[PDB]
């Protein structure tokens, strides 16, 4: 239990997942008499151990609210933000201090920026898979190696179907097509194969007897878990073309995500993880479009100018054993800066339709509605903008790429221009 010191200090914890942390740590703080905040990425995990210390905390979620007056406060990184971040803790400590999602960035960030400030001794950044850290040996789960013998085709390697035979398995590829063209062969061989992906209801899953459920990472039980061993990431490319686009790229995974693959197994019971390749990127690297992230949550959600959202991602990256990127701050934030007057309609839409990047797409709707003009295509980033459609004609004024872009489009939007201007100035 790293002691209080006498001057502010940033503190690492690497301990395993469960063991201490957000729980036995914060509580040996208080029994001295400090005030504590334990800050979590997941609401779940807020709750959970809320609930577990409860046998009491203040609770600060996003969807409930408890003020008991106790010394340890549980909240999420997003109702930190929403709170206005550092006011009232003599210790901080970042949980999951890994996690490379915009809000937690932010909020680690924010805690980085503010603490000292506020009053705070100590910022414990505490984390069970610091940068670097590879796989670690499960008891309960058996690893065998596929090989090329089999008859079903599996990435490079085979699997045999003795092993999907009896019982419940987990087959996660990467992308969905891929889904489809498994199950289908499987279905093909009397083995049952359910597929599983963003766009289907939960319910499409059998929940008692023999499956072989084909999904990407969109109670399960399963007796075996077999993994691709890749991922999809988001990424940006700065194809000038006009400007940016997002769009993926498929990495081989990283630990934590070797990690939450073959846990799907092992439930208690024994468990078998069988993998196409022996190894794993180890953490601790995100792509530039987190950055372009962090900017949009801090537009969208969070109430941030661009500039007040730069400040809290330099000390996040003035900080040393953290997840390390590309330093696009000035550029990012040039881009967001520009983009000014989104109607706040639209933003809400795609706020409430979890839509990555909801900020960039409602401002993408916002310069096609006012030009009159469709967006770049039909898709379903582009439901705010059907109840106009009837209305909207000509070239789509082009503003970046988040997608598959059918419309024709125009070049010459101030904004575009403007865009294109930071990518020459900052980049
Ligand atoms: C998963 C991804 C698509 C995503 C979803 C949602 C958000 C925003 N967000 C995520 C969390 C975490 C939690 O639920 O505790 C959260 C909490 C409180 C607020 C909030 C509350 C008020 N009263 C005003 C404002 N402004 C914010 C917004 C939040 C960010 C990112």
């Amino acid at each position: 239990p790293p002691a209080v010191p006498q001057s502010f200090q940033v503190a690492h914890l690497h301990a395993p997942t469960g063991s201490g942390k957000s729980t036995k740590v914060p509580a040996a703080y208080a029994a001295q008499g400090y005030k504590v905040l334990v800050l979590n990425p997941s609401v779940a995990a807020t709750l959970g151990f809320g609930a577990y210390m409860s046998k009491d905390p203040n609770i600060r979620t996003g969807v409930r609210t408890i003020t008991t007056g106790s010394p340890i406060t549980y909240s999420t990184y997003g109702k930190f933000l929403a709170d206005g971040g550092c006011s009232a803790y003599d210790i901080i400590i970042c949980d999951e201090c890994h996690s490379t999602d915009a809000t937690s960035i932010l909020g680690i960030g924010t805690v980085l920026d503010q603490a000292e400030t506020a009053g705070a001794r100590l910022v414990v950044l505490a984390t069970a898979t610091p940068p670097g850290s590879v796989t670690v040996s499960h008891p309960n789960i058996e690893e065998v190696a596929l090989s090329t013998t089999g008859e079903i085709p599996f990435y490079g390697k085979a699997i045999p179907l003795e092993v999907i035979k009896g019982g419940r398995h987990l087959i996660f590829c990467h992308s969905k097509k891929k889904c489809d063209e498994l199950a289908a062969k499987l279905v093909a061989l009397g083995i049952n194969a359910v597929a599983y992906y963003r766009g289907l209801d939960v319910s499409v899953i059998p929940t008692s007897g023999d499956v072989v459920v084909v999904s990407t990472d969109a109670t399960g039980d399963f007796d075996s878990v077999i993994d691709c061993n890749t991922c999809v990431t988001q990424t940006v490319d700065f194809s000038l073309d006009p400007t940016f686009t997002i769009e993926t790229t498929t990495l081989p995974q990283d630990a934590v995500s070797r990690t939450q693959r073959r846990g799907r197994t092992g439930r208690g019971k024994p468990g078998i993880y069988r993998f196409v390749a022996p190894g794993e990127r180890p953490s601790g690297m995100f792509d530039s479009s987190v950055l372009c992230e962090c900017y949009d949550a801090g537009c969208a959600w969070y109430e941030l100018t661009p500039a007040e959202t730069t400040v809290r991602l330099r000390a996040y990256m003035n900080t040393p054993g953290l997840p390390v990127c590309q330093d696009h701050l000035e550029f990012w934030e040039g881009v967001f800066t520009g983009l000014t007057h989104i109607d706040a309609h639209f933003l809400s839409q795609t706020k409430q339709s979890g839509e990555n990047f909801p900020y960039l797409v409602a401002y993408q709707a916002t310069v096609c509605a006012r030009a009159q003009a469709p967006p770049p295509s039909w898709d379903q980033m582009w439901k705010c903008l059907i109840r106009l459609k009837p209305t909207l004609h000509g070239p789509t004024p082009l503003l970046y790429r988040l997608g598959a872009v059918q419309n024709e489009v125009t070049l010459t939007h101030p904004i575009t221009k403007y865009i294109m201007t930071c990518m020459s100035a900052d980049l």
